[PDB]
């Protein structure tokens, strides 16, 4: 009866609260999903507990073996009952599971050190001394392998064969590898990611360069679960009612340290 | 099994092309939404007929007889099998109809004639020098009179008072009427419309303040249509192969004149 919730360990969505270990259940965690979830619960009448994704991956289905891992994974083969994170609403997902609505727009962007020499795609393919690269099983990766704009397929054919790899496991390393880079690594992400982390200490990444696609976060659910169609409904009413530009300020501005 | 597509006249989305009077059918539209819909007929396999909606409106329900109007109205009575137009995505039409995920992100805004003394929707709360209204039976009355922000709220109270009214039967009535006011008039639409006219000649309104909102449009069904499914993938499809870019280039600013 208790709604199993999948999520990511990724900040400001959800974080451990510095005194996690003296605390129970759902109270570990803090964040813009960890409020959200309280809310959809609420207005869906469910209680729910919070998981984090077991192999920390948003969710892809491997080439070979045709099985799908992340969050997606956990949704398709029933180890959670719905996912609240800043999940990417693509057609090759909502293929296998529900999406709600979106709750947040955004679209790839690019992270560059401060001082960078890149302002956009184009400039990113027409050169080679700063390297480039994206999240792994993500769907950022995904747009880029299927891409048919010149630019970006010439982006991935350079990405794709690049060694070492410019690929990582987490947003985190990603952003890692921006900042002790000294300029030679420019990373791929979701726009307000990287906006967030723009609010950062030491502050020393920007956005660069408009979007490169336009989609948005949903929340997802097994195909067929009876959870689907409250929970849209709660996510347009929440986004009517102005709770979600209020979550963004909150975790985004009220709390950037730039 | 040709499908009953209902529509509306509004610049870039449909409207009728500089010969249509020796044109048949579809052939005498043109547009964003005209381009959109042949392709979701392509990806879906169906032959359709473009119908201009018959009163005109996008959609909002009396709340005397609860009789719902626009296209929101021929989609629930089943006067028309689909809806392509840009329709917003709202809690109160999710409920009875269908809406696919979204192939437009927008939000409200302010359109001004230039040199108007007007920076935001609080400028506008805060003067009565400047009158300012919102189209009739459409999302963004709706937002308004719903509101519970200080900002928005203190707009609805003097709107829904205003005399003479502030309102307007169609967008175009209230782009003409802050083209014709001498600056005494703000017109409250959605960005991507305001965008669209800002570029447009006598180049002399434009867009001011940021989005009050973040929503965005999508392609209509009735419930339980047997549509639904198709179209919502075929939207998700077509994001992602770059076609919903493609044409925003096509009819926004590969047009511009300003
Ligand atoms: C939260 N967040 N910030 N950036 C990203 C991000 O950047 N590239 C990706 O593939 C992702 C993951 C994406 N949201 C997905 O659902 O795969 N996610
Ligand atoms: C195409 N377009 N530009 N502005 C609008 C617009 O501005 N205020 C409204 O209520 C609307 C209509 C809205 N899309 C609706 O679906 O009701 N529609
Ligand atoms: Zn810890
Ligand atoms: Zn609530
Ligand atoms: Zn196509």
């Amino acid at each position: 009866k208790t709604v199993v919730v999948t999520t990511i360990l990724e900040s400001p969505y959800v974080m451990m609260k510095k005194n996690h270990e003296m605390l129970e259940g759902n109270e570990r965690y803090e964040g813009y999903c960890v409020d959200l979830a309280a809310e959809i619960a609420k207005h869906c009448g469910f209680k729910y507990k919070l998981t984090i994704v077991g192999d920390g991956k948003y969710g892809a289905r491997d080439a070979d073996t045709k099985i799908w891992n992340g969050m997606v994974g956990e949704l398709v083969y029933g180890k959670a009952d719905i996912a609240i994170a800043p999940l990417t609403i693509t057609l090759v997902r909502e293929e296998v599971i529900d999406f709600s609505k979106p709750f947040m727009s955004l679209g790839i962007s690019i992270m560059i050190k401060k001082g960078t020499p890149i302002e956009s795609a184009e400039d990113l393919s027409k050169q080679t001394e700063i390297a480039y690269g994206t999240l792994d099983s993500g769907s950022t990766k995904e747009f880029f392998r299927r891409s048919k704009i010149a630019v970006f397929d010439k982006m991935w054919t350079y990405m794709r064969s690049a060694e070492p790899s410019v690929f990582v496991r987490t947003t985190a390393e990603g952003v890692a590898r921006v900042r002790k880079s000294k300029g030679k690594y420019a990373y791929l992400l979701e726009s307000t990611m990287n906006e967030y982390i723009e609010q950062r200490k030491p502050c020393d990444t920007m956005k660069v360069g408009g979007n490169l696609d336009s989609k948005g976060y949903g929340i997802a659910t097994p195909k067929g679960s009876s959870l689907g169609n409250a929970v849209n409904l709660a996510v347009l009413k929440l986004n009517e009612q102005g709770l979600l530009d209020k979550l963004k300020n909150k975790w985004w501005y009220d709390k950037g340290e730039c």
